[PDB]
């Protein structure tokens, strides 16, 4: 069986991952956690185990098979060559090696092939475009994609698990305590590195990530980004709107798409209930749709509100919903563990292609 | 000055006309308000003044200049044309009379014009539609519009006072007695009318109003028939994804445009500032852009994430919030009374053309 360390162990994705190990096939002899300096000597459990979590270090994946980061950009680009180079495969959470010639970006369901020429670190892309990834791709398979508009409707845990505690304070101050919202006091959202910080609760903003140079933010250009990687098609057009809402887990998304090819809408129903990963839930006559709340707790993509745009004759609107920390994060790297174990892929890499920062 | 009468007064557009109507410029020398059996015998107040809650009736119309109506479709069907029999100018903040012909469906703004025809009834515009009505319109008359595709951000307020205090109670439910937003009991939303409930809190619901034949709801709908009517073109392409989210007030729509012509951004933010009604709060190297709970209470409508398509050369995407009780609906309303009184447009109508029910 594998050693597995889990890099980021304590916070909401991996609290997730700990859990979709612990429902995994993965033979797993041994368990390490990692976390920072201020996690480290506490402890926390695997099933009825009770595991010791460590500092992150440049040497402390000796004797490690799989490891999954989810600990912030920061700590993939300092320790994740160190993995690499005592010979683990590395899963990477972060946004940090993504856009690397040398990293596989991988949806399982979508481009498992990516893997098979890894050089040791596989990148778990965006969670807004994963699910994104696994409603479209049976449509393009079949039809094709010529272009994507996106607006999203995203939870507050895909911030981290401060942003979570943030927006149920703000919540409870507002309901219980009879704040008004424009008067309530925020510390991290809409972005924790940025300047400058609003109120969620009862709100809508309209900034995940900070800022690029084109006006988009971050959020926004990685899901045009990625979505040309893993479809592998840089002439799919994609541009989104990233908002973040009063929600707590789940991921919605209002999806607009022009395919190649006419594409009849109970047929696009037909080739999305096929697919795997994806979930049909379409039937307007009794009210059924995908739902954030519904969502939640499943490793599933869910797909409905399916229909053609009233004028554009190759253009289809849909209704996309997943649990942002399982499909969008925690499940998705756990999915391409299995799949790497399934392939045989779980080996050192001989050649180091990631610097090493110390 | 006029006698002016609110038709459900009580509920949370009423509220809103009471509050807009004080605010007024309009010379009122007697205001009414009017309900239903329920409320009839009641008082709220209009200022400092005390005034009774009279029950509508079809007869109780007699003397009245300007009447607003918000009280459900049903209730303007019955008593709008009364209204107008007794020589009333029917402001109407319902779906009802919105597409016929004879009607007026009318942005101060925008399509002013359009009241000097009008035959006793004038439409408020549905909430989600005005807001990008007023956003719109300065991009439309330099660079014209071949086509909208809009996803809504809609606050529970639209569906009316019953759905803010199921709101609450759920998110209160979720907080405080540690129930999941999954077992939680719906009476309301997404649609009253409707017949399945779903929970609001911590959900994010693609359902406003009931779907029709084609797959859209008539939200959905809405939004395309009544830009057609507002913007007096029907070739202009319009779909809609209307989303429920748990917000108490103020609407936000990610809209995405194509226009005619290349329309440079600079001039597009400066078209949208320099038009009356639209704020431009778009900065984003101070994380400046339109905020829900920003906009709540103000007759503005706000935009900002202003920017180009990654690819369509005439593309361009933003971000528009308005409080939708207020410009969505009270204040649109009494706005179009006071454009009614600036235009000599106050008087009785003499040619019936609304059947009397
Ligand atoms: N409500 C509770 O009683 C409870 C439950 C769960 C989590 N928590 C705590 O709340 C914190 C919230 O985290 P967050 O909102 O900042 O984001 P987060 O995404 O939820 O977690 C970020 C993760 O990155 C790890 N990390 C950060 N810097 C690191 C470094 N330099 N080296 C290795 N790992 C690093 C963190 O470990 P560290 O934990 O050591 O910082 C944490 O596991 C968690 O870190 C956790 O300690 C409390
Ligand atoms: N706790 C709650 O669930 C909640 C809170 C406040 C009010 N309500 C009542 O529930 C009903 C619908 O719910 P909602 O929250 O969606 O209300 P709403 O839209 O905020 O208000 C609807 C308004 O229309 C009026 N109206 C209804 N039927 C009428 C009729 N046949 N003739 C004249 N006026 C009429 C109501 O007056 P009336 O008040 O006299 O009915 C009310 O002022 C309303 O009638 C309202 O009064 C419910
Ligand atoms: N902020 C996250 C998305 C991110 O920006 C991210 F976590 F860095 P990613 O690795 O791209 O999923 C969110 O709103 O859900
Ligand atoms: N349900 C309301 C909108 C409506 O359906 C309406 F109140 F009937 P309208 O008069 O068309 O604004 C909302 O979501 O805000
Ligand atoms: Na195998």
């Amino acid at each position: 069986g594998y050693t597995v360390a889990v890099v980021g162990a304590t916070g909401a994705v991996g609290a997730q991952m700990i859990k979709m190990l612990e429902e995994s096939t993965l033979p797993i002899d041994k368990i390490r956690y990692l976390a920072s300096a201020r996690s480290a000597g506490k402890s926390l459990k695997f099933k009825d185990q009770d595991i010791t979590i460590e500092e992150t270090t440049e040497t402390a994946f000796e004797g490690v098979d799989i490891a999954l980061f989810s600990a912030g950009s920061s700590t993939s680009a300092k320790y994740a060559p160190y993995a690499v180079k005592a010979g683990v495969v590395v899963v990477d959470n972060t946004s940090y090696f993504r856009q690397n010639p040398d990293v596989p970006l991988v949806v399982p369901e979508v481009n498992a092939h990516a893997l098979d020429a890894h050089n040791g670190i596989i990148a778990c892309p965006n969670c807004s475009t994963i699910q994104m990834m696994v409603a479209l791709e049976p449509v393009r398979q079949k039809w094709g994609l010529d272009r994507i508009i996106v607006s999203t409707y995203q939870a507050v845990s895909g911030a981290g698990m401060g942003a979570i505690l943030e927006t149920q304070r703000e919540l409870r101050e507002v309901l219980n305590d009879g704040v008004k919202p424009c008067d309530l006091h925020a510390e991290i959202l809409p972005s924790g590195g940025d300047k400058k910080h609003y109120p969620i609760a009862f709100n809508a903003l309209p900034q995940i990530d900070v800022f690029t140079d084109n006006d988009y933010t971050y959020e926004e250009m990685k899901m045009t980004k990625e979505t040309k990687k893993i479809m592998e098609d840089d002439s799919i057009a994609v541009s989104a709107t990233c908002v973040r809402i009063p929600v707590l887990s789940a991921h919605s998304e209002s999806v607009y798409i022009e395919t190649k090819e006419v594409a009849p809408i109970e047929e696009v129903k037909a080739a999305i209930a096929a697919f795997p990963g994806a979930v049909l839930e379409d039937d307007v006559a009794h009210q059924i749709y995908p739902q954030a709340i519904n969502a939640v707790g499943s490793r599933d993509t869910f797909v409905g509100r399916i229909r053609k745009d009233l004028d554009a004759e190759k253009g289809i609107h849909m209704w996309v919903v997943s649990d942002n920390l399982l499909k969008g994060a925690a499940w998705n790297s756990v999915q391409i563990a299995e799949t790497l174990h399934e392939r045989g892929l779980v080996r050192p890499t001989a050649e180091l292609k990631f610097e090493l920062k110390l």
